[PDB]
């Protein structure tokens, strides 16, 4: 067993993950690394398409509905990611199940608690490290994602998203290059 | 409280349970009752017209993601559905969670087991009744429905859907009735 890290950044909207996520990639193939980007949600599916229409505002889905559908998409990589993880990949994942609980949550519709909203993602691959972005809607799914982060301060590491690109980069290199060289461990689950 | 029941029916493709589900809805008005008729997947939403393709063969979803969409499809009606029992109205529902399940598990997927297969459903509306409708994919089907109707004989009722349409129709009544007398109590939960 010879595997890569996996590694999620997690934040608001424009936090500049996107970005971030390309840089760190290039920054692990400038250390001679094999590693992926996946971005969720994945629009390239069926199901990822009709996700795609519901960000558009041309179909809806209730809160619940939503959350299961956007988990669904992820738990449809899960046998892609797995097989890349164990060939020694590493993979850069921009949004995860912490986005779905935070935005769902943040709908503040009845009968959701976070108890109910971590059921969808069960069974998924855990992260390694979890880069968010800290830097009204985008309000409350920030509330979210500081319980989130607060509930395991191991897992999460939190980046001042308002320094500069390349500097934000530096941080996150900091933080992740010491867990490239640890991981190559069993692969954890949600 | 006054409330109405919550029947469900369950079993393999071709077991009559379309027919027999209109033919109880139809006792019920004779008995002067209030009801509603309810059948999953529900094709009248956004994602329901999704499902459609998918049951069509024109949209993919490996077994995971299906599973979750189909589940994602029922917790979206659980509002209305939990009103409409609260102002004192039945619901006869043609498929439900355990279709869910038993069509999830029969594709023999890895990675997949009947306690993982029992998340997505949580929260939603447990049955006071579920009528089994006892008469290859389809074999495997009938194999979790047989398991999931072992594993709870107070919840499901096992008819012969071998015998005459009017005769089915007797048996169900027969079992039914009781309970539209007694849950005029709390509603129950998955
Ligand atoms: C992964 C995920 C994203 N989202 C949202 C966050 C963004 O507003 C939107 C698309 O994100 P993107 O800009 O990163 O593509 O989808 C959810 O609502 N739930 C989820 O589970
Ligand atoms: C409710 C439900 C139905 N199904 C299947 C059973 C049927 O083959 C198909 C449509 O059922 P129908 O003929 O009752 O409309 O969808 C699932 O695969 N999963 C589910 O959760």
């Amino acid at each position: 067993r010879i595997r890569g890290a996996f590694i999620v950044f997690e934040g608001c909207d424009r936090a500049g993950k996107s970005l971030q996520s390309r840089k760190l990639v290039e920054r692990i193939k400038a250390a001679g690394g094999d590693v992926d980007l996946i971005s969720f949600p994945d629009r390239s599916s069926d199901l990822g398409k009709f996700i795609d229409r519901y960000l558009k505002k041309e179909v809806e889905m209730d809160p619940k509905e939503a959350h299961l559908v956007f988990a669904a998409n992820r738990q449809a990589l899960m046998p892609l990611m797995m097989k890349k993880l164990l060939k020694g990949t590493h993979l850069v994942v921009d949004r995860y199940a912490y986005s779905g609980i935070a935005y769902t949550l943040a709908k503040g519709a009845d009968n959701i608690t976070m108890e109910w909203a971590k059921l969808a993602d069960m069974g998924e691959l855990r992260p390694d490290c979890v880069i968010y972005f800290n830097l009204n809607f985008q309000g409350k799914v920030s509330k979210v994602m500081e319980q989130l982060a607060d509930e395991d301060r191991d897992l999460w590491k939190v980046v001042d998203a308002s320094l500069t690109v390349e500097e934000i980069s530096e941080n996150v290199w900091n933080l992740v290059a010491p867990i490239l060289d640890n991981v190559s461990k069993s692969l954890m689950f949600l």
